[PDB]
């Protein structure tokens, strides 16, 4: 068999050129995606052969759709050599919180706590999996430690989640929701998750946990209306890498020898190794409480 991968989010963006870039090198991909009529046109648009990947729904909004997606890539009997946690969703300059299915804000249940229950329940499956090289990768922020986002994320003392993040609490650390703060918190817990996967798990697994920034990707909509805007009100600049090329960097952090050490952070490549501590422990403990895991 074609070696295996999972790519949330390969509709769009990253996950789809991804996606194409791992086709390309001779894997299977598994495009978990939300829009079933959406991700099949955008494949026949790139050309994808149909014998080398598979549409399986996901909807990272709803815990129990994470849940039914993982059963159902279990029944195709491919063993699991690689995840990639891509998706991801930005609601520039909305005023009150969107809920998920599960009543979290929409924001940080989909980028984080829909990959957080993935990337737990797919552990399994990794483990599985026979080959000695397998890899847990997850998109996140630009360094280890504007766009058009300028405040930074600040996760206080979790005290959102440790109310148990139900609406209307609408930020992890329980103040007032704001949706680009919300983006940055959600991407701050992914690149914990990923330097928790590697503490919890790299020495008793193997698998390699790692996590990716593949530059400033900005033809794709995740920003675009965001910058579009931006642009309209202050026309002073210029209009980076390519959507194919950032698919690419995708490909290689998750197929190519030179990226086999794990619970690193890898940026356009730069390298950097994993109180970030002691908060990615927090954040994973309260988190496994937050999707049923516990
Ligand atoms: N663009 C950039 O400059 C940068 C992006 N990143 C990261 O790269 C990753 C990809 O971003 P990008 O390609 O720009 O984003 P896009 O908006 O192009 O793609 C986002 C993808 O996520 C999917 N998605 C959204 N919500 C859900 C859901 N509830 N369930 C399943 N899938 C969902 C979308 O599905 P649909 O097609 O249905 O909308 C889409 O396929 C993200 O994690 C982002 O944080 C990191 C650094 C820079
Ligand atoms: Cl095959």
């Amino acid at each position: 068999m074609k070696p295996t991968v999972i790519i949330t989010g390969a509709s769009s963006g990253v996950g789809l050129y991804g996606a194409k870039a791992l086709i390309d090198k001779g894997w299977h991909v598994i495009m978990a995606c939300r829009n079933l009529d959406k991700t099949q046109k955008v494949a026949d648009e790139l050309g994808f052969p149909k014998d080398s990947y598979t549409i399986i729904k996901l909807d990272l909004g709803y815990l129990d759709s994470v849940r039914r997606f993982v059963a159902q890539f279990r029944e195709l009997g491919r063993p699991l050599k690689a995840l990639v946690c891509n998706a991801a969703v930005y609601f520039p300059l909305l005023d009150e919180p969107l809920w998920s299915a599960d009543d979290y804000e929409l924001s940080v249940a989909t980028n984080h706590l829909g990959h957080f229950l993935l990337c737990n329940l797919l552990l399994e499956d990794l483990k599985a999996c026979p080959d000695a090289d397998k890899r847990l990768i997850i998109l996140g922020t630009v360094t280890a430690n504007k766009i058009p986002i300028p405040a930074p994320p600040d996760l206080g003392n979790f005290e959102g989640f440790e109310a148990g993040f139900k609406k209307p609490i609408a930020m992890i650390n329980n103040k007032k929701f704001k949706s680009g703060k919300a983006y940055k918190d959600s991407k701050l817990c992914n690149m914990l998750t990923t330097r928790e996967l590697h503490r919890r798990f790299h020495q008793e697994t193997g698998i390699v946990f790692n996590s990716l920034y593949p530059g400033c990707v900005a033809d794709t909509p995740l920003f675009r209306n965001h910058y579009s805007l931006f642009r309209t009100i202050f026309p002073w600049f210029q209009k980076y890498v390519s959507q194919e090329l950032a698919g690419e960097r995708v490909a290689m952090v998750v197929a190519d020898d030179k990226f086999k050490d794990s619970g690193v952070h890898w940026s356009w490549a730069g390298r950097e190794a994993f109180s970030d501590a002691q908060k990615a422990q927090r954040m994973w403990d309260l988190s496994e409480k937050l999707v049923g895991l516990v």
